[PDB]
RNA sequence: ACGAGAACAUACGUUCUUUGAACCAAGCUUCAACUCC
């Protein structure tokens, strides 16, 4: 099936949707984790061609 | 006091001329930078 399947690159979106975080895990407290990732904003749009 | 005695099978002469080791052929396929504290 995935030799067929063609994905593409993203555009190079812009700079300002990035916000870094702080994970968190949870099974009785919201314990804190020293980890931080810069993930993306939410509602942000990505563009893909996909065939 | 030999069908004998003398007498170079020798001289000149390019293994040479013409000719693509070519032709066709994706370094490619499946692949999450992720996982757990």
């Amino acid at each position: 099936v995935f030799a067929h399947l063609q994905v593409s690159d993203s555009e190079t979106i812009d700079l300002e949707n990035l916000k870094v975080y702080q994970k968190v895990d949870y099974s009785k407290t919201a314990k804190p984790l020293p980890l931080y990732r810069e993930c993306l904003k939410p509602n942000t749009e990505i563009t893909f061609t996909v065939s």
